[PDB]
Parts: C-alpha cells; structure tokens; sequence
C-alpha cells in the first residue's frame, strides 16, 4: 500500500519521486542561496534563504552554496533544508508514512552514513530507510548483472566493476574530477578571450555554456591543428545581458581534463587509464565480459563524442583480440534514480529495509552493518 | 655589449630603465591628458596631447584617461604614445638597438600580449624583447627561489606560488580590487563630510590623500569603537587651492576594503582568505615554506600596519603549529623592476629573448611559445 | 634518492623495482650511478660487487 520515496541526491543536481514510475518528477538543483544586499522595500515576503529551483531565479542577489562538496555533506542545516523542500514542497508528501531510498558514492566516510540516517528517523520519523551505492543503481537500470560502471556526477567519479551481482570492492575506483573541476576550469581559460566570470551566480552561467557548447574530441592535437587553421569550430553563445561571446577551442580543452587531469595540476590518471586499471585488477577470467560491458552512466558522460573517445582509448589500451562495446542510453542522466525505482520496487527487497525499531536498538551504526 | 631596456608598465604608473641599475630613471604617471576646453590664447605653443608629469601639472584643464585598465591595455594609441614618450623623451634613447624588457600581470587575455609584441616589432623596430610575469621578478628581487607572491598594483591584485624555481599555474589566484577601487571607495565615503571630488582631475588629489593618511587597522572593531569615543585619529590635509579638510575613521576604512571586500559589493574573499586558498590549493608538503615565505610587493601594499594584519589573519587560519613570516621589504614598490633589471643582466638568460627573425617566420603568436 | 624525497612535493616518485621486478632499467642504472658515486664515492673497476634478489 505504501509507495517507496527515490531520492537520489548528486552533488549539484537532486531527483525525486515514487518507486514505480519511469521519470523522477522533482529535480531540482542542490543549492541554498542568501541575500547579499541591502534589503530597503519593507514586506512583499523577504524570506532570508531560497533553496532550490527559485534560488536559480533569484540568483543575481544571492549568495549560492552548495551543501555536497564531492559527494561530502558539509553544511548540515542546508542539506535539512533542501530535505524540507523536496519532501514538503516539491513531492508534497508526508514523510512519516513512506520508506526513503538515498544514494551515495563509495569510498564515502562513515560520519556521511551515520548522519543521514540519524536525520532522517529523528527528524522526519520515517518508517524505514536505505542506503545505496550509486553505480549498482545504474547497472540496475542498464538491465543486465555484469559489467563495469563508471558514473560521473558533479562532484565524484567513481567506477565499480560487477560480475553474476557479486562486486568486487578492492577494485572500485574513486577520482574527484567532476563537473564542477570542469566548470571552474572553464571559468579559467575563458580569460584568455578577455570574458571575466569570477562570482557564484555566473558560475551557473559558464555551466549552462558547458553543457550547451562543449564536446569531446576524437584526436586532440588535430582538433588543435584545425582550430588554428580555420574558424569553422567557433560558436556564440548569448549572455543573460544582452552580451554575445564567442569560443574556439576551449568547447573541447575543457571536457579533456577528464582525459588529461593535469591540465589542473592533479597527476592522476584520465577515466579511460582509470576503467583500464580497475579491469586488471579484476580477476582473470571476469576481463571478457568487462569489457563488452563498460556501462556509462551520470551527468558529465552527457557531452557529445565522449563514447567514441573512450572507444579509441580503451581499444588502444586493451589486446587487439577482444570486443570494446561501451554502453551509452540516452537516458544515462537519470540511471541512478530509475535504478533505485527498480530496486524499492521488488518484492525480495523489502525485508531489507531498515526499520525504525532496529535503529532504536543499534544506534546510527545500523546502516554499517546492513547496507553494503 | 648593448643594454637592456627594462619597462615596468603597470596600470597606474611607468618605471623605466636601464638593466643593471638598483633603481629606475624615469618614474611617471600612464596617463594622457587632453584639452576640455577652448584655446584663446594664439601661440603659447599649445599642444593636441600630453603625457606624464607634463599632464599632472596642467591637469586642471585636461581630461585625463588611462590607457590600462585592470591590466588589459584599453587605448592602444594612448599606450603607444605613453610608449614613445619614455623612449625618445624620458629615457633619451633610440629603441632600434637596444632590447627591452616588459612585464606584464598574469590570466591576462592573449590578445593583448602579441599586440604588444607587434607594434614593439614594427613601430618600434626593437631587436629582441620578453614578455615577464611579476611576482616572478618579486622573487628575483627577493633573492630567494621559494615562496608565494601577493602582488596588488593599481589595477590587479594577484598571489603566485613557486617552489624551488617551479610555478604551479593552477593555484595563481587573480582578483579585481587594488588602488583605484581603493580611490574610488574613498570618494565614495568622503562624501559623508561633506567634500565632493567628482572629477578625474581631483581623483589625483583623492588619491594623494590616501597615500598620505590611510593605515591598515589591526583589529577593525575597537579601532571603531576608539574612533567613535574620541578625537586623536583624526589628521589634516591641505588642498592645492588652500582649503584644509579633516578626515577621521576613513583612515582605515579604505584599505579595509583589501580584507572586507564586501563594502564595494563584491562577492569575493579578501587577500588573507585568497593567499590561504592559494596556499591549501597546492601540494601538501611545500605549504611548510609558503607560510614561511610570503612575500609582497607593489604599492598598494605601502600601508602602515599591513604586514601584521595579514600576519594575524594568516596566523588565525593556519594550525598553530605553523610558523608564518611575510617578507615586507623598504623597497618593494620598485622590485617588479629590480627584478626585471637582475633578469635581463644574468648570463644565460640571453637565449630566451624572442628575436627580430624568429617573429619573422612566427608571426606575433611566437611570445606564447617562448613567453611563459 | 633522499633529495628525490626532500623535493616530493613539485616531483612525482617512481619505483623502478615494483614486487621484486625490475621494470624501469635506466632508472635503475641511475639508482646504481647514484650509489656507487656519490653515495659510497668509489670507482667499480677495482671492487666486486654482491647484489641481492628475492
Ligand atoms: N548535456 C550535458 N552536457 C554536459 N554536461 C552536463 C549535461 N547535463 C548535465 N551536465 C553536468 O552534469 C553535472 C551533474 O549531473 P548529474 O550527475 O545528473 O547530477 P548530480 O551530480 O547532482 O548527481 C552538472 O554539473 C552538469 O554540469
Ligand atoms: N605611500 C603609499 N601609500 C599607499 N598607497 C600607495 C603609496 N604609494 C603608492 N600607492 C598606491 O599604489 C598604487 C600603484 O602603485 P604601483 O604598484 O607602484 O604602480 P603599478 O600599479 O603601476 O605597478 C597607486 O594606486 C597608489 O595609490
Ligand atoms: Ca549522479
Ligand atoms: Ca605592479
């Protein structure tokens, strides 16, 4: 009788809904913005935070925070706020008569889980909770029970491989270069056409012309050669004042930081040496199905080209004798969230809920011990 | 044989010399003053135009403009004049023989720097020159390879870490706030008792005013607190026609903008909050002589009480076991120069110069291969 | 060797030898040129040598 809450909380975006359905209806991003201004006009409801979708309406007045720094909650009262706003706002729903599925990236620490699951039965008294890992909430969704994920959102890139359900933890891999290193790279190299972007609203700005005009490359040093040739790869973008840009070559300088993150001085490896290394680690037999299985998931795998790329640099990296398919649905953006719909909603899940009596008789330490 | 020629352009003011020398010849003001009224006078030998000192004294008459803005050179022709004058007038030396050396702040945009390669190639007609980042040449006047450079001017206010020789790009920070923030903000606030400064011509007298009487407080509230419950803080200053004003807390209101950026507006940190990011964003075992070495320079950091301000904000956000000195030499306001000067003269640096011939095959695009 | 160490924040490190194996040869003859000139400061013409392997 009772419908499962999904509430898959990423770093920059948040999607909510009932279990069941095929599409979240609540998504909205995950901000709490404050006046920075002298307020003078007495009345007309000055509210002192705006947390979400208006907070992006409003944001040339307001100061924006983000709660979730790399899949870390910082600020608590925030992320109870932005909680408030999609159980009472946006879902219009009582808390208190439905189970809650969350998500997180793993190699999380422990405080994060304990946290959560302290606010979430003492605050809003749900009935029962759950935590999952977000990469077998996308392997879930792609409808198949071997293969190897990597998710990117917008703040964590992370990469599980599974084989029969059976994960394997000591080769899962954690790297924090997301959308928003991508972002603030942006914000870095379009100095050098003279366009200056340095607040937190404009941020948004140089984000939304990340997802608009930004691509992925197929060889970078021929992409190079041919925007130096030519003008052919430049495109314009309208700025909210009126004002017009124009960029060249930084639509593809900026998604190769997730090939080559020391164009930002980190001297780990790309996503591709990263999927590459966390199939050698895998066992020697498990390599065959890994890699006609390499799921793609979240956010930042949303840029035009980046599937041929991984392809070439997978297949370069990988004996010549095997298959490289590399899975991308264009629903990708959602997979945590309709994974997660699947997973509340089947009849064998639903003794391995946490209760609110197993919590009052372990503590938060339940959710160590039952989930993961 | 020949000398270089070492040509500090910054945004308020022209220091030009010879390399070698501890100290430049020809200080003077990058301004370009023009006529804004009508010539009755026949003869007198009036002129279109005049530049430096020659425009500060006849500027009760003349609108003056600055070519340089935050850095980016605005008016070319005005810096192309500014350019001509301390060559053929100040300096008394013809430019076709003699290699120069220009300095110039750093996440500039591009289209400025092979402009200014240009028209030094083809007006000019210099046989070599470079292109050089401040706070590298901070650090070779400092006469030490390690530490982290604030370097505030007129226009650009800017922290450069290097470690050992080695810059780390992704952590220079740039801000948007030096001295004509600071006089405007003084403008704005001098109001309060009544004396109005609206032309460009007074903000010369503005600016004067806060070279004399400004001070960084150390502690903000109780210098306010005293300022209210008493009168020794005020000071006198007399203007050139001879009226006499007195000024009180806006003494160290306006260099208060330097640490509280918030009174003009803006969103950003303040400098201590800006070297502390820019210290946190590099690597965790070379922080140990960032905090032991910061080093500042520019003119904006000539106020009294500076250095242990940001010694007490550092101290505060630093751990308590990290020992924090700030290198706060007598002659700062000059070492861009200094630096510049020990650069051009040292011995293996004269295979760096960007010749006559390789722009000659290269283009004007030869100086972001070869500069920095 | 130890001023690799003095200097590890503006480097990255590598091991040669990883599990026993040798991997990076001229590394390894670089380690060997490092100890036996400027460490125990001799020429090897004139001294045999003992090395150790798993
Ligand atoms: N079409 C797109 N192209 C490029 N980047 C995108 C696109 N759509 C979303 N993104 C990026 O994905 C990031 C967040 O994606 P997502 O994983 O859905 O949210 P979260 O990280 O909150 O889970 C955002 O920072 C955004 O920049
Ligand atoms: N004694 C002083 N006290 C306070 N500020 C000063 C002093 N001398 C110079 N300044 C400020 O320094 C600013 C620029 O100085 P400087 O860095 O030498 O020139 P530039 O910015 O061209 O490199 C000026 O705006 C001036 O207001
Ligand atoms: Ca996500
Ligand atoms: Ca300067």
């Amino acid at each position: 009788e009772t419908t499962a809450l999904v509430c898959d909380n990423g770093s920059g975006l948040v999607k909510a809904g009932f279990a069941g359905d095929d599409a979240p209806r609540a998504v909205f991003p995950s901000i709490v913005g404050r006046p920075r201004h002298q307020g003078v006009m007495v009345g007309m409801g000055q509210k002192d935070s705006y947390v979400g979708d208006e907070a992006q309406s409003k944001r040339g007045i307001l100061t924006l925070k983000y709660p979730i720094e790399h899949g870390i909650i910082t600020n608590w009262d925030d992320m109870e706020k932005i909680w408030h706003h999609t159980f009472y706002n946006e879902l219009r729903v009582a808390p208190e008569e439905h189970p809650t599925l969350l998500t997180e990236a793993p190699l999380n620490p422990k405080a994060n889980r304990e946290k959560m699951t302290q606010i979430m039965f003492e605050t809003f008294n749900v009935p029962a909770m759950y935590v999952a890992i977000q990469a077998v909430l996308s392997l879930y969704a792609s409808g198949r029970t071997t293969g190897i994920v990597l998710d990117s959102g917008d703040g964590v890139t992370h990469n599980v491989p599974i084989y029969e359900g059976y994960a394997l933890p000591h080769a899962i891999m954690r790297l924090d270069l997301a959308g928003r290193d991508l972002t603030d790279y942006l914000m870095k190299i379009l100095t050098e056409r003279g366009y200056s972007f340095v607040t937190t609203a404009e941020r948004e700005i140089v984000r939304d012309i990340k997802e608009k005009l930004c691509y992925v490359a197929l060889d970078f040093e021929n992409e190079m050669a041919t925007a130096a040739s030519s003008s052919s790869l430049e495109k314009s973008y309208e700025l909210p004042d009126g004002q017009v840009i124009t960029i060249g070559n930084e639509r593809f300088r900026c998604p190769e930081t997730l090939f080559q993150p020391s164009f930002i001085g980190m001297e780990s490896a790309g996503i591709h040496e990263t999927t590459y290394n966390s199939i050698m680690k895998c066992d020697i037999d498990i390599r065959k199905d890994l890699y006609a299985n390499n799921v793609m998931s979240g956010g930042t795998t949303m840029y035009p080209g980046i599937a041929d790329r991984m392809q070439k640099e997978i297949t370069a990296l990988a004996p010549s004798t095997m298959k490289i398919k590399i899975i991308a649905p264009p629903e990708r953006k959602y997979s945590v969230w309709i994974g997660g719909s699947i997973l509340a909603s089947l009849s064998t899940f639903q003794q391995m809920w946490i209760t609110k009596q197993e919590y009052d008789e372990a503590g938060p330490s339940i959710v160590h011990r039952k989930c993961f």
